[PDB]
């Protein structure tokens, strides 16, 4: 032979945090990051990968490494040119675990084209390289949402779109080292999508068309320095018939289906969001039940 036994580590990345509560990392990560940092948090390097080989569910990534015991951070959805977020360093700071931050690429807030955020996943693991590389997972969560806001009339009569104008105004473009929101300055998120459906026919044969509007947005958290709030609002008279909470109203289907689960954790898990809000024939809102998730829940 020539050299003594290779070493190192062996990554798996898996995507399991989801409501399925199974991996789906080869159907939905199509870029991915790695970061390797040594036990005292100093950039070693990084790894990039973008291939057919993210869909192959045997994939792992061999890392020859000197003995150690190191800390790796995950990023999907970074590396490919569909990315909406960017890593950002500060100057003058270091490059190490603790110095990194990922922010949205503002352009996407405006450029209707780039509104439909592409998905950002996050995951770190600490592991102890071994002779004929030791194996370790990266469990990644998804830090972007999707939330389909639904006008509807009681009665069954038409809601034209056209009327309205939705919003999300939240303060979570930033993200620190440990993928926690950094206080940054609101953002108003605005639809990707937005139109009329069809909710099916009344006794009277008549069609019941809704209005609907597409919003992609980043990481929701319960924090205490920020509340999102969803904004719906009569183009017309400029009357917002609703403006919540928006996190507050998503715990409410929470408290209901998954009351033992971790609020943040049913938080990230879905990512896929649907709000049916019912309307009076003035198109106010029925401030009574609406539908979260295709599930009616009572407000007050
Ligand atoms: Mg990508
Ligand atoms: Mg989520």
């Amino acid at each position: 032979d020539l050299a003594p036994c290779p070493h190192g580590v062996s990554l798996r990345f898996i995507y399991d945090y989801n409501m399925e509560y199974a991996n789906a990392f080869a159907k939905k990560v199509d870029c991915l990051t790695l970061l390797v940092y040594d036990e005292n948090g100093n950039y070693v390097d990084t790894r990039i990968v973008t291939g057919t080989e993210l869909q192959d569910e045997n994939y792992r990534m061999k890392l020859d490494l000197k003995q150690g015991n190191y800390h790796f951070v995950a990023y999907g959805g970074l590396a490919c040119n569909k990315s909406s977020f960017l890593m950002k360093y500060t100057p003058g700071e270091g490059t190490g675990y603790t110095d990194l931050q990922v922010e949205l690429d503002s352009e996407c807030l405006t450029n209707p084209r780039r509104k439909n955020l592409h998905g950002l996943y996050w995951g770190e693991l600490t592991l102890a390289t071994a002779d004929l590389y030791s194996e370790g997972t990266v469990e990644m969560m998804k830090n972007t949402n999707n939330i389909r806001v639904v006008l509807q009339q009681m009665n069954g009569e038409p809601v034209d779109d056209k009327k309205f104008e939705f919003e999300i105004t939240d303060d979570n473009i930033l993200f620190s080292y440990d993928n926690n929101l950094l206080e940054n300055g609101m953002v108003t998120y605005t639809p990707w999508a937005q139109g009329q459906a069809s909710a099916g026919f009344t006794d009277e044969g008549r069609e019941v068309v809704v209005a609907y509007a597409e919003l992609s947005t980043s990481r929701l958290m319960v924090r205490d320095w920020y509340s999102p709030k969803l904004t719906v609002r009569r183009k017309a008279d400029g009357v917002e018939i609703i403006n919540i909470p928006l996190i507050n109203y998503l715990l409410m289907l929470k408290s209901d289906l998954y009351a033992s689960m971790d609020s943040q954790e049913f938080l990230d898990r879905e990512s896929e969001w649907s709000m049916i809000f019912f309307l009076s024939p003035n198109l106010e809102w029925i401030k009574t039940y609406i539908k979260i998730n295709d599930w009616t829940v009572r407000i007050n």
